[PDB]
């Protein structure tokens, strides 16, 4: 999914519909330092922010780690690789452990 | 539906109102082309023997 123009767009509408299509649930999204600009800068017509209110004194709130739609917003600084800036989806399909 | 930071889970979902009618979700009601149904669910009923 492309989010640049706009990134509620991109995640909430057009994403969302990719994943709900196939029975799949959207529980966490992942997103890398270097998605910041656009989501400062996906507007309304007007050119007021979409992500952050009042006069723009604190971060968007996906970046304090807050929710987007009810789901968490994870950031890392070393997640893009190539074309790919994130991942939303299930994150309850993954896991993991270590020996010793 | 929803507002501010859009943080929130849009106002329909968490079983709120819409103009006043309540919402119900499923996650097996779509079927073909048909996603929901709107109406008066008072005229449905329904029993069981045993």
């Amino acid at each position: 999914q492309s989010i640049s123009p706009n990134a509620y767009q991109g995640l909430g509408v057009s994403g969302l519909t990719k994943l709900v299509t196939d029975g799949k649930k959207w529980t966490h999204t992942l997103l890398d330092d270097t998605v910041e600009p656009v989501l400062n800068g996906s507007v309304d017509a007007n050119g007021r922010p979409l992500f952050v209110e009042s006069t723009y004194e604190s971060l968007t709130t996906p970046f304090r780690e807050g929710r987007i739609l009810g789901r968490p917003t994870i950031l890392s600084d070393h997640v893009a690789e190539g074309d790919v800036v994130g991942y939303a989806g299930d994150f309850s399909q993954i896991i993991w452990g270590q020996v010793g």
